[PDB]
């Protein structure tokens, strides 16, 4: 039994390792994890209680590069080889993807005990929004925060928002250097300049109120830019680095939330709390069901998060709407005729109810969100082992699950000719979304119990979006006015750009320029 002499040579070998020249040591510090990673994958591949794991060369990094550049093309290749459930390594994390409607069910309807959104997202959002809200709090708090925000998102609220949003659009056409319709009949714009600007102007005026919109006409607007630059997927890896980008971000968060808090405290002092905006609403309705009240700081931080999330999804979407219509004068013409019919040649004022009578306009939004889901991947951290039904698979705690309704939006099996933009695929189905059957309430209102729809621009289950009707209201007013006021087209040789999958939303790669011209060159915008 010469295991003793073998154990002596183990200790001897461990000693001889340290006497290697330093280059051989570093070389061994690199070659040994690499070889072990390959060996580990080969062994892992033997497992039958695990989904197939995408092979990768660089330890820790995994498939990060190819996933980040072209996630849908990555998914399609993986789907061909391995089917609908497969894992990949992403910067030290194991991501289990479940494609298609069954994956929507597996992730969006997973048990609260099994998965955690806030554990996946906290580092992404908390340094931008501030503490105590959205993902920096337990799920039950998030549920009620969504309930609070929904209280300012009623039909009656949208009826008041429409003329406010319309006013802001017309003001932008009049005053922005990108347009100046009283002085120019044609111009060239970068839609990733105009649309983020129009989106924050319209959303601040309606959700935040006249005071906070007024602020955007000052140097305070630079704080919003500074905060917007902090809203980036780099926060997943580097939420805080001692650089200037980060300190500009933190400073802006303090100053913007400070501005909101100043208005909040001034309103309470003056007893000036009406039903004007989301701030009024949160001042009157922000008590959790255990009787704890949101602080003024948490109210402000929630306002930041709502406005920032709504900012990126909606600005990206109206950019894509403009870009797809720039090569589709037929759609512009069809939309214009609908406007003339619904609004009696323009003699009728746009109202929230009339927006509902504009199916083609709404189908255009719907179809843009099919082809351009602003969020290509949604994440949950796995908290308890999950059995994948009808498989032998178990997804262990410490893994992440990734769901991608945006991938299914682009599958021919569910949307024939899925890479053609065609608003008429939605004829007699112009609703922003539809609960086909039974409903459930997680704390913010009854929503569809099933999430099997191949079309889920707004997600589903407890984390489902509550801004869908605001987004359609905002996008609808904005596009109604764009269509009635302008025609637009591409400069020669340009077409729809491909998306940027490394940004917070799948926005178009730039510079994405269109040329506009006034339908009525003599139309003037008053005020
Ligand atoms: C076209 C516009 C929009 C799209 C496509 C969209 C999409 C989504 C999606 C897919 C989710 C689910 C996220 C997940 O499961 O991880 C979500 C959540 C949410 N969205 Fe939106 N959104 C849009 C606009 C807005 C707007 C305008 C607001 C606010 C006014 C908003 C506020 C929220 C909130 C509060 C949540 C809940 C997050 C959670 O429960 O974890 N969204 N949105
Ligand atoms: O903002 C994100 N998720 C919060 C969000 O739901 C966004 N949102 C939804 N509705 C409106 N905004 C949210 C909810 C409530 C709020 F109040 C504020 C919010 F903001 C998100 C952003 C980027 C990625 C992402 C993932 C992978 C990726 O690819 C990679 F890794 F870079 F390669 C790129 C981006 C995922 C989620
Ligand atoms: C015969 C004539 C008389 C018939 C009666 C007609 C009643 C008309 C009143 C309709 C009610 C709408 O009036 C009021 O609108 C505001 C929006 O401005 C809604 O307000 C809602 O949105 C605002 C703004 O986001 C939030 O601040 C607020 O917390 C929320 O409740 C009120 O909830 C609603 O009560």
């Amino acid at each position: 039994s010469i295991v003793g002499e073998a154990l002596e040579y183990v200790n001897i070998g461990l000693s001889h390792f340290l006497a290697l020249p330093l280059a051989q040591r570093i070389s061994l510090i690199i070659i040994i994890p690499f070889i072990y990673n390959i060996v580990w994958q080969l062994l892992y591949s033997l497992r039958k209680d695990r989904p197939p794991l995408v092979f990768y060369w660089i330890p820790w990094v995994g498939s990060a590069v190819v996933y980040g550049m072209k996630p849908y093309e990555f998914f399609e290749e993986c789907q061909k080889k391995y089917g609908d459930i497969f894992s990949f390594v992403l910067l030290g994390r194991v991501m289990t993807v479940y494609l298609g409607p069954k994956g929507h069910e597996f992730v969006f309807n997973a048990k609260l005990a099994d998965v955690s959104a806030e554990a996946a997202y906290a580092h992404l959002t908390t340094p931008v929004f501030g503490k105590g809200v959205i993902y920096d709090c337990p799920n039950s708090r998030l549920m009620e925060q969504k309930k609070f925000v929904k209280g300012a998102l009623t039909k009656e609220a949208f009826k008041s928002y429409v003329p406010l949003i319309a006013e802001e659009v017309y003001k932008y056409f009049r005053d922005s250097k990108n347009f100046r319709l009283n002085e120019r009949t044609t111009g060239t714009i970068d839609v990733m300049v105009t649309q983020p600007e129009m989106t924050i102007f319209t959303a601040s005026r309606s959700l935040l109120g006249k005071e906070m919109r007024a602020k955007l006409d000052t140097d305070f607007a630079y704080l919003y830019s500074d905060l917007d630059k902090g809203f980036t997927p780099i926060n997943f890896v580097f939420p805080n680095l001692p650089l200037e980008h980060y300190r500009k971000r933190d400073h802006a968060q303090k100053a913007i939330s400070g501005t909101y808090m100043s208005l909040i405290k001034e309103r309470r002092k003056n007893n000036d709390i009406q039903d004007r905006d989301l701030i009024d609403s949160l001042m009157k309705n922000s008590t959790y069901k255990d009787g704890v009240k949101m602080t003024d700081q948490e109210i402000a931080n929630l306002l930041i998060g709502v406005l920032m999330g709504g900012q990126h999804t909606s600005a990206a979407t109206s950019a894509w709407i403009l870009l797809h219509l720039a090569e589709r004068p037929d759609v512009q013409q069809e939309l214009y005729e609908e406007q003339m019919r619904v609004l009696d040649g323009g003699k009728k004022e746009l109202t929230y109810d009339l927006l509902q009578e504009m199916p083609l306009l709404n189908q255009t939004i719907k179809e843009t969100l099919r082809m351009h889901h602003p969020l290509h991947s949604l994440f949950r951290k796995v908290m308890k082992d999950m059995h994948v039904p009808n498989t032998s698979y178990v997804i262990p705690a410490g893994y992440h699950v990734l769901v991608s309704p945006g991938y299914t939006h682009l599958r021919d099996e569910y949307f024939p000719n899925a890479h053609q933009f065609n608003i008429h695929r939605w004829n007699n189905d112009s609703a922003s979304s539809y609960s086909v059957g039974e409903e459930v309430d997680y704390g913010f209102g009854a929503i569809s119990k099933g999430v099997s729809s191949p079309y889920l621009p707004f997600g589903g289950g407890r984390h489902r979006c509550i801004g869908e009707h605001f987004a359609y209201c905002q996008l609808g007013v904005l596009m109604s006015i764009f269509i009635r006021t302008l025609k637009w087209h591409y400069p020669e040789g340009k077409t729809v750009p491909p998306p940027d999958f490394t940004s917070m939303v799948t926005l178009p790669t730039g510079p994405a320029k269109i040329i506009w011209e006034k339908r009525n060159p003599e139309q003037k915008i008053g005020g």
